[PDB]
């Protein structure tokens, strides 16, 4: 379950949009307008069992610019359902 860098193409942009959507709902970072996810985007695989290949889900770490501010978002994604949760959202953060 090590971190792996992934691209910042549409899938990743949409992860950033999910994070900003969720941050907007939480109301702790004001009203944010998603702009883009920038590199690096990191993904880790969560396994169902230590020592087994069955994937439980993923965690992503994204740097997302919203309303001209850079945030770092952590998102979980369930393997089976693809259900996502914003785990953490902080910023503005230093440029990565």
């Amino acid at each position: 379950g090590e971190w792996e860098e992934i691209d910042i193409g549409p899938f990743t942009q949409n992860l950033g949009k999910f994070a900003v959507d969720e941050a907007n709902k939480r109301g702790q970072y004001g009203r944010l307008t998603f702009n883009k996810v920038i590199r690096p985007c990191m993904k880790k695989t969560i396994y169902e069992n230590e020592g087994f290949r069955e994937i439980k889900g993923y965690e992503y770490q994204l740097y997302v610019i919203a309303s001209d501010k850079l945030f770092r978002a952590d998102i979980s994604e369930d393997y089976k359902t693809r259900r996502r949760k914003l785990l953490r959202f902080e910023g503005p953060v230093p440029p990565p």
